[PDB]
């Protein structure tokens, strides 16, 4: 439940998305997904710990959150629909914004 512990299931869920079967094992992993990254967007990362939490750090660390849920919402709605391949797709879009999160703030 720390921010490791979501990176963790942030990265587990994603690959569970890649070999998934089905369109329900793609929604329950982007629910996942989806709360280890509203649970994340509560911590301080340990590269920030010195700055304001009011910094702009700070805030571009949480919004950068608010963007990876809006991709997660976008393949749960495919998902719901049954098209596991385009919301396999849509969840890999959210590569770039693990990426540039972690190049500033890793
Ligand atoms: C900032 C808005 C982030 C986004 C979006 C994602 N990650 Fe991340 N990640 C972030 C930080 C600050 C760290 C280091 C945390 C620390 O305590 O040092 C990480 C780390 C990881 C790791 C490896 C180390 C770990 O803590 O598990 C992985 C495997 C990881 N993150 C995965 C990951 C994935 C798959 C993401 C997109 C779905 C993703 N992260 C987004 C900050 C941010
Ligand atoms: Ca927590
Ligand atoms: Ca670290």
């Amino acid at each position: 439940a720390d921010l490791e512990d979501n990176m963790e299931t942030l990265n587990d869920n994603l690959k569970v998305i890649e070999k998934a079967d089905n369109a329900a094992q793609v929604k329950d992993a982007l629910t996942k997904m989806r709360a280890a990254a509203l649970d994340a967007q509560k911590a301080t990362p340990p590269k920030l710990e010195d700055k304001s939490p009011d910094s702009p750090e700070m805030w571009d660390f949480r919004h950068g959150f608010d963007h990876l849920v809006g991709h997660i919402d976008d393949a749960l709605k495919l998902a719901n629909e049954g098209k596991v391949k385009e919301a396999q797709a849509a969840a890999e879009q959210l590569k770039c914004h693990c990426n540039a999160c972690h190049q500033k703030y890793r």
